[PDB]
């Protein structure tokens, strides 16, 4: 393995994808993480992508982790007796629970609990926000309406409320089949859909188990609002911004986007910005200079991991499509101004063993050249301490546990090693140097740096460090 780019990117697979073959083009071409899309495919494709999969985990022999994503739950408008109806500018219209064909005066929506908590003054949009309807008042029953954008409303289409927060939970009757079935498989990584409160992470969470670990999209205004409480229940962080495109004026989402990388940051989770990154790749074999400005944007943040869905999944160019996004990295990467750049984002550490010396580790890396952080840990927790950090030097996390490393991956410029546990820091100085020439990460005569928890056991924060240099192996 090759640490050409620090950020992580994380590759959809689907139809096109139909390889054992094909997956390993994709690593091999810097991709780190594995997405299923539950809201696609049959259960035999996932199961079968999945294998293929973990043969190349194992053929190449360095952790890849797998990502699974509930589709949640989908908010459909009822069935109209015309089929098409023409909605006008400016006119009453209502829904009601009863299934009623629809006659441009009124039609049902399946789905009540959506009816409950409307107030007069919210906003309604259909068919992803091609229309807006303004709710002029309400009843148990059905909601009264006026038409403040129309156009042709079809059947079944779909519909958004941005305003208001409701009792429902992310998980569906479908989303929890899916979620025995990739628990079972043994996913890493559970994205959950439709968070609006850091209550709905504790439910997912109950039924994952510390079978896998748990990433939170936000999507909905609501979630945003929340988003310091959401990021602290959970594992990490999805921005689906073409999702919340729809929720939200346009203009507003870089800024929440930009605002999100911020707060992950502070709390050290990784943050996925997801969604639009390179859509012209589906089918041209290079990108438009305004998606690459996008990426670049998504990748300065100083975010973790960076999400292509249709590009790889379904699309007449899969592997360039990564190709591309870890070129754009690499280039992100090289601006000299981009190392500068991430220092203003970086949180004062605060008064702990853990934060001083990843700080010290700042200090011994501007006077010495340091080729690698070589943190260890068998619960992941401290090396996603030492990436909130940012260092220039890559970090070479060491495991004793599989579970951990593929979860690792997401990490930000955290690559992952696994051996047998050797449980002792001093001793293991020459082994974790040793991998390092193992994984061909150092030359012989650079310095590299050790951190680890102090009586290697369960007492947390891994404060000890030590400088070590590789003499000559004559």
């Amino acid at each position: 393995m090759t640490a050409d780019k620090k950020a992580k990117i994380l590759a959809t697979l689907g139809p096109a994808t139909r390889s054992r073959d094909d997956i390993r083009a994709l690593v091999e071409a810097g991709a780190n993480l594995l997405r299923l899309n539950f809201s696609h495919g049959d259960y035999a494709d996932h199961a079968q992508r999945f294998a293929w999969v973990r043969e190349v985990e194992a053929e190449l022999n360095y952790p890849i982790g797998v990502l699974m994503d509930l589709q949640g739950p989908k908010l459909r408008v009822g069935r109209f007796a015309a089929g098409a109806v023409q909605l006008q500018r400016g006119q009453t219209f209502t829904l009601d629970l009863s299934d009623a064909p629809g006659d441009e005066r009124r039609v049902n929506l399946p789905h009540p609990e959506i009816i409950h908590a409307l107030e007069p003054g919210m906003s309604l949009l259909l068919d992803d926000g091609k229309i807006r309807l303004e709710v002029v008042n309400c009843h148990s029953d059905a909601i009264e309406t006026r038409v403040a954008v129309g156009g042709e409303l079809s059947d079944r289409k779909g519909v958004n409320v941005p305003e208001a927060v409701l009792q429902l939970s992310p998980l569906t009757d479908k989303d929890r089949r899916d979620l025995a079935f990739g628990l079972e498989l043994g996913v890493d990584w559970v994205a959950l859909s439709f968070v609006q409160r850091p209550e709905d992470i504790d439910e997912a969470r109950g039924l994952i188990g510390d079978k896998a670990f748990l990433m939170a999209k936000i999507e909905k205004p609501s979630a945003v609002s929340a988003i310091e409480a959401i990021a602290e229940r959970a594992d990490a962080i999805m921005v689906a911004r073409g999702d919340l495109g729809v929720e939200v004026p346009a203009e507003s989402v870089p800024g929440i986007q930009k605002r999100i990388v911020q707060v992950c940051r502070q709390l050290g989770k990784p943050v996925v910005v997801a969604t639009q990154m390179l859509e012209s790749m589906r089918f041209s074999p290079a990108p438009t200079r305004a998606e690459v400005t996008d990426v670049a944007t998504a990748v300065g943040a100083g975010a973790d991991a960076v999400m292509l869905s249709a590009e790889t999944a379904s699309g007449q160019y899969p592997r360039e499509a990564v190709e591309m996004m870890a070129k754009i990295v690499r280039q992100v990467e090289a601006e000299p101004d981009y190392h500068v750049q991430l220092e203003v984002n970086r949180p004062q550490p605060d008064a702990t063993v853990s934060d001083a010396i990843s700080c010290a580790i700042r200090r011994v890396s501007r006077i010495l050249p340091v080729a690698v952080l070589v943190n260890y840990t068998e619960s992941g927790n401290s090396t996603l301490r030492a990436a909130r950090e940012r260092p220039k030097a890559p970090i070479l996390s060491l495991t004793p546990n599989l579970r951990t490393a593929r979860r690792l991956t997401v990490a930000w410029g955290v690559y992952s090693v696994v051996n047998e546990q050797l449980a002792h820091v001093d001793e293991i100085c020459s082994t974790a140097l040793d991998i390092a020439l193992a994984q061909r990460m150092a030359r012989r005569g650079d310095t590299v740096v050790v951190t680890a928890g102090v009586p290697f056991g369960r007492p947390g924060s891994t404060n000890m460090l030590r400088i070590e240099t590789v003499a000559p192996p004559l």
